[PDB]
């Protein structure tokens, strides 16, 4: 049981020699500088993050330059995110720049183009069209990160809606706005994120983080934007709202990965709520075998402060034991103070909330939950693992190109470094969401297709003794096809080192 | 499996009716006055500390006057918790009044007690005077918050310790310090503290938190200090070092509860340690039922903020599903800005956290860890919640007058409020730190002894009805003694209310 | 696990102080007098079953008598069981009194009345009217104890079947007759039976053991037969065909009880089957908490020999294990040899086995199979026996009238042995049927009606006392309803035993 | 839970296409032909047992010639075991041929050699030179059969024991004797034995049951009485007294298997406890992963009818229920009416238990006993198993030529048939007890060595697509070493069959 075993728990317990979970890197003004990047990535980051929110093509091409510059003088691989700013809804101009919303006073909220640039405390535009068709009486309008909270109280007409002020608030130009008990349509995709996506796909992006994903028709509307050209590139879906949360099965089963994105989902969730999606996402993102992110003010004091708040050690720790691959970093490496600092102390939580993890407990209750049959490859990579348990093995060595062999076996949560030997340099990238996970480079075009696996595998070992996971005498147990197969692994081995 | 379970919960799943975790609120500048304390008890406060760091006997004074006063208008019975300032380390004076510690260069910390007013880079005073017996070369001696870290080098003399400068900082004068790997030998209680034990007698507190507990022994000398007319104020030791935590088991015998000082350990402790640490002390105080609370930097931002951080909201939700009885408000409500919504927001939190909550586990898990045989009084209670699940029953009723028989109740963890129906209005305000717990006064003197127990019965019930946990035609688990017993209760009773 | 615990085990361990499962004896020519009834009961005889298929109403009439005299003299209550002889299925008359049936051959079978005095191996009528309308071509019709298999090919008319004959047989008058592809439709009750079932109430018989039950429609025609004179005999339903196991669950609901009829099924149903059916039927009957009996050829060879075989020693045994409230001797008592020494070594077998039992997975598992919420007197009996496992108690004492809650109790499988005291003699016998119980009565009339309990209560401890299970110190764990409630148990209450 | 699951069983259920148990039968009169022979292997031999307490080398080599002429015949490979006659203690000759034993006199029991003719009534002579020495006051001697017992009064004198008769028996000439409470330390081997061994070693037997083994250091006697030339003979060691089963976990150490001689354990032990060492020995072997066989009385009365008794067909149920490899025949094929109809009913009633099995928890809790780590081979057999489960596999095929590697897979009891592709012949025989294994013999002189496997694989693969086993699309698991590792088998393969 969980408690029992927390009683075995010791606080002078030593930690682990390696750190399974990765941590990711929104880059900002703060840290896109290349000395800035090579910091984090000395810090620990896998992940470097693009938002597309803010900056423009110009700006986050740096970012790109600039990350990969850094990691190749530091010789490693770092994944490249790109971050859609997405559909958004805001409200129109104010007269005078600004307008005064009291307590208990009547408002008018139009979607009459004719008013975008003449609102006023009386009435004022809001940009989605469809606002009316969504809303109805009783339902609540939030403006300026749901500071301002308006009422619904009737049509007016039919592109106006009179409200009550619930409560007083002054709000400037072109505030965003959200609609929590109301399903918004707009499309997946935005103008601007169509030549965002474009974008991504030319400067060679490793995945996307999808913001706002309502459904699963949408993420095809994305994988679509993305092309022929973009079908490698791994599509992460953001879950930020109530329909997101709602359609989470069929949007998991069309996404690659999930992100649990704490900021927005707290707007148009109840916050109180975001702890039990938090750990259904991630729990469905395990027994599926994609690649789960926790998101958004996990250390957010530090972005002005040295230290951490308990509150949010706690909150890093806790997500790693809900089972997460990933935690991020936003405003606290993009604006922040001490963008190093950060990214350490939460590489050190993450370490220390790993020796406190039942990783066979993990592995037995993933088990469970599998379908049976499934598939020769995913029984290779569970018992591959029970054995590792069984032996009390020291690593993991697999082969994978396209990276689908390595997620498999990380899926099993064994407790030993895994390791993967790839042909392509962007699976090392997009290896970087995955838990517990390291990746060699083989170059096949300088050493050969290596059919008969032998030099993938010494390399793969070699990664190993060298990174002091095994000395000789130790099991590495490994996974790859037989002579014959093709497509998957259908084979395990555990082999002696020397 | 925890696994299975996360899959079942909803975000818009309902709450509960009531909310079973205790909050603690500091009272500080912010908190003082009757009107602030009344509006901390309709948040939900349900104890209030005073910590004799601050303030003094005359200003601790207001607060309780001022507590039995907004709890008497409210009609609610409010526990008082004395929370001691304890043995402090402290740097003398430095000349100049500052004194400014570059890194790389050599210092001298001294207890001569002829350099308490006239320290200086050089050369300063920290004034515990076994501080040389304590350390050895290597040992570091953090001052300032563990701001500066000083690390020893060699014994100059018998009273003075050459010193490295590891980090630059300036001091000013009298800092705090300590040392994380020093097994520190200050009496448990300080002259001052003897005073201050004294007053809480006299005043008629509730409960000490006796600050900085190393031992068992300690605890003793505590209790010897509150003395006979003490004998029934609780002591809850507060864990915040090295030794506390090694000493356990220990301390949690002689205490009747625990407290995990998460502001002190995390320095004494490394910080990604206290997580562990909390989970261990937690749990054991849950088999051996007693109270424990979660303490520190909470909610911390929000003593500046109207709202919470994400890892804030995490941290106080992961404490009740780590199974305490208590979280804590220390400057968030001594000195914030919004005492009422800190509050408000924890309850909230708490609530949610609860929904997520297995309670039916937790109760087997509880009672797995029981040694067999246990106690009469014991079997009664476990097996009297395993009616309540077994029946659904919405209710539980307990006659208590030390408070002990609700303890051991709500240490099975039902899924029901529990009422327990008290003479003594010190056990009202005791059982405020346990978990799931309501008290009902029964005044012996007015209405007699009741030795059928159908009165103090009839109370509970009706108590129940009235907070609306249950209607006629549902069952009530009811828990004393028969006619002949006394001293402890051997009956349940499962009764059908009208 | 199973296998761990079996390797606890030895053969050195001491077996219990007390036998809880419970010996039934067919009383025939072997043991009908008085003396032989005494040796029986001494040598451990719980109840005695009369088999109304033998004998006549005189007849057992004698044994009637003889078993209240001789459990009179030995002060002992014995259950008194009317085993029915139920509906057969016969073949009429042949001429010669004989018939020389060949492999090979072909026959007629008939139903026209007209044949039942002049069958021959050509043609005879076998006397179930109903015979033609519930057999088909293919279907086997089984004479002689199932040693003559004739095959069906086709109906020759309406009243007579063209048969093969499978293997050699010579027939006599008379035979008994199967169907086992058949759903066969007597009947639930002969006009003997009756006769049958009025004479049991008549004579105040306490149970019935129904033979032959097919539905639980015809439980219910029993229930009706008896009468409501006849109300509180118990109807214990014998499963011996196919249309009884396949009804079970229907049948279990019905009756009071269930017989695993062994000797009959074994005809019915291909025998390697019915072991299956054992395991089911008293799993089914353990979960529902009604009394099952392992039934035939138990103890076989012990009708001839002093000693048994090794297969029956472990079919003894392995029934305990399944879960069985009673065993059964039926030739082995009615026309044996050695009486007194097959009931002593089913008692000592019994025994063992029990050593060998674990009491307490099988509590738990009981435990998790009920339905929540069931009710408050099955979780107080529930609890309770929790609690004698928890204290390690070494005896129960319950109140018990109607039998109800002693078997309730008995149904969660203590450790220990059960008292149950009660205000009816029947009760007494009818709770031979229940294992690990012992019954004392208390009169009511010479000593009141005990409303506050104390006296009942003080007679099940005493002996309690008596028969050495417990001495003082020890705790016995007591069950009753409290002074207010009536209908039932509420209350459990663990007592010191001076 | 064993209950829940017997819930989810069906008499209805169809059996399955393989029948794991292995049936032995013991070579008599009856079955000493080829044709008999030819019979019984197409009823169902697996292993044909020879006991070496009857006949001679003479008659038991025409068993050994008719064995293989039949087996040859069938183009099948049948085990042959040497059972041999082992250390007997018996009683001399009585004057007049017999001796009539009365209870309550007194006898004298000697072993002077002076009396080996000339016993009495009075006074005779038993031939186990330590009676004296082995037995004490109190003590049992049991004669014939254990049918006459006398009791131990007293050491006339050194040679000489003064008995009482506790029962009336007449005894004639030369009766076997027992000695219960008593540790008998005869040679583990006599010199029939002796002679017995090395004869079975000349006409290349493949196992020895080994009767009466006391101890491990017995074993090793056997082992070295056996020889070089004999070493890869397995010896079974026959549990049949107390000493054996007291020394259990060191002779099955020693042991290649075990059989729980149910005859002899069942005079030696009280016999109801034999159950209690059948559950315990099996459950053993099984966590050991050696051989376990369950002997005598199984289905008894089969020796003389043609079908079985109802606690016969449990008993062969519940072997099987056990755990056992196997089940015997002893009398019912040596001497008996029904050879053939035996066995038949046998492998039947083991196809049907097999059905109830469930050999999942079995594989489970199989797995969670063995000690972590292991070895490298060992988890390959277990996970490769766990790999079964996973992906439904039909069939599953291993490379061993000693046979360890079949016996070490099979032990985790897969849900399908496992075929062993050997290049011994031998080990196709030896195979024969190991439960669920089917032998190919591929003839490495013809074929060639093999090394990279695929032959070998192909083979066992032909096989069970011949058997019926698999069709295209199944999966089989395959396991042996990779190209190369030696002396064991470091790999499993999930391959699609075609
Ligand atoms: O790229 P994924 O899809 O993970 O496939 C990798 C697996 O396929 C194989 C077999 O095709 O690749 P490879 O041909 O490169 O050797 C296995 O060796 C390898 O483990
Ligand atoms: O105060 P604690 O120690 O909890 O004891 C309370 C129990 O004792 C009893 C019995 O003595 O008190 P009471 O006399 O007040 O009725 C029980 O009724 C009650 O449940």
């Amino acid at each position: 049981s969980q408690l029992a075993h927390n009683l075995t728990l010791s606080i002078f317990d030593p930690v682990a020699n390696y750190r399974a979970a990765r941590i990711i890197c929104t880059i900002g003004p703060s840290t896109q500088s290349v000395e800035a990047l090579k910091g984090l990535i000395q810090s620990g980051m896998s992940v470097a993050r693009m938002n597309f929110s803010h900056g423009s093509h110009e700006y986050h091409q740096t970012t790109i330059n600039n990350v990969r510059q850094a990691a190749a003088e530091l010789g490693v691989n770092i994944a490249i995110a790109l971050d859609t700013k997405g559909p958004e809804i805001r409200t129109g101009q104010f007269v005078g720049g600004d307008a005064v919303m009291e307590r208990g006073a009547t408002c008018y909220v139009t979607t009459d183009p004719a008013f975008a640039d003449k609102g006023t405390k009386d009435k004022f535009y809001i940009d989605y069209q469809n606002l009316s068709k969504v809303v109805r009486p009783g339902n609540y309008i939030y403006i300026d990160d749901g500071i301002l909270i308006l009422q619904v109280q009737s049509h007016e007409d039919e592109q106006t809606l009179e409200c009550t002020v619930t409560n007083s608030h002054t709000i400037s130009d072109r505030r965003g706005v959200n609609l929590p008990g109301c399903d918004v349509d707009l499309p997946a995709v935005s103008a601007k994120d169509r030549v965002d996506l474009q974008f991504g796909v030319e400067q060679g992006v490793d995945m996307i983080f999808a913001s706002f994903i309502r459904s699963a028709e949408q993420v095809g509307d994305v994988r679509k934007a993305l092309g022929p050209k973009g079908r490698d590139i791994m599509i992460i879906c953001k879950i930020e709202n109530h329909q997101g949360v709602q359609n989470i099965d069929s949007i998991i089963e069309e996404s690659d990965g999930i992100m649990v994105a704490r900021g927005d989902l707290g707007v148009e969730i109840p916050a109180e709520k975001v702890v039990v999606a938090q750990k259904i996402l991630i729990s469905k993102c395990n027994v599926a075998g994609k690649p789960v992110i926790c998101a958004t003010q996990m250390l957010e004091s530090m972005t002005y402060n040295p230290r951490p708040t308990r509150a949010e050690v706690s909150d890093v720790a806790n997500a790693v034991f809900n089972g997460a691959d990933c935690v991020m970093l936003s405003g606290e490496t993009a604006k922040g103070k001490y963008p190093n600092e950060v990214v350490q102390y939460m590489a050190r939580i993450c370490l220390e909330a790993q020796s406190a993890l039942n990783e066979y407990v993990f592995f037995n209750s993933i088990k469970k939950l599998q379908h049976i049959p499934m598939s020769a490859d995913e029984a290779v990579c569970s018992s591959a693992v029970n054995s590792v348990y069984e032996t009390k093995a020291k690593a993991m060595v697999v082969l994978s190109n396209t990276g689908r062999s390595a997620r498999l076996v990380a899926k099993y949560r064994p407790n030993c470094p895994i390791v993967c030997v790839t042909t392509r340099l962007q699976t090392c990238r997009q290896l970087n969401i995955t838990q517990g996970v390291e990746s060699v480079f083989f170059d096949a075009d300088k050493l050969g297709h290596d059919e008969g696996k032998e030099h993938r595998v010494a390399a793969g070992v070699e990664f190993a003794k060298s990174k002091g996971y095994v000395q000789t005498g130790d099991y590495c147990v490994v996974i790859h096809a037989d002579h014959k197969v093709k497509g998957y692994a259908n084979q395990t081995r555990i082999l002696l080192v020397e």
